[PDB]
């Protein structure tokens, strides 16, 4: 089905894609410029059309890299309630990349 | 994009008030109820079902008939801040409870 909204229970979605090695190989033909094995730690696998790639635990999907951008902070901004990303790098960085977030909002607005 | 905001004070001071918004839907004919969607800080867009709330900038789409509008203002903007001081936090969390639920059949 692939639905639209998220998973923010601790069932990863696509099970299949909880090894990090089998993400890594999803990003053989990745030409577009952000790190792929900083993009595999962060939970991501390649869909393989475009530069679309899904999350293996929330099922969240990405798109449209700008070059450089870190997979991490990307992770978090679009689905601060991932369990797989709870695990990795605890709530604190979770709330953080969010109130920069809310900063660069009011900052002028 | 782009990113909804989290903070307090709203992105359209201007669809503030109530009356404000109930105008937008002054044409509306969807099988949503305009009258909710108003109440639930949403105003038209003018280009089809697309509605944005105007505390968030939260916009939602391709409405489905019959579908409460202030159940899907906390499923995809939970952050939401308006939302939270009309509704409060645990009915916004009932929402996402109902729809893990989902994620299990
Ligand atoms: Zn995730
Ligand atoms: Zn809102």
């Amino acid at each position: 089905s692939d639905r639209n909204f998220p998973n923010s229970t601790n069932l990863p979605r696509n099970p299949s894609m909880a090894d990090y090695e089998a993400r890594i190989f999803t990003f053989g033909t990745w030409i577009y410029s952000v790190n792929k094995e900083q993009l595999a730690r962060a939970g991501f696998y390649a869909l393989g059309e475009g530069d679309k790639v899904k999350c293996f635990h929330c099922g969240g999907g990405l798109t449209d890299w700008k070059p450089s951008e870190d997979p991490w902070e990307q992770h978090a901004k679009w689905y601060p309630g991932c369990k797989y990303l709870l695990e990795q790098k605890g709530q604190e960085y979770i709330n953080n990349i969010h109130l920069t977030h809310s900063l660069e909002e009011c900052l002028v607005r």
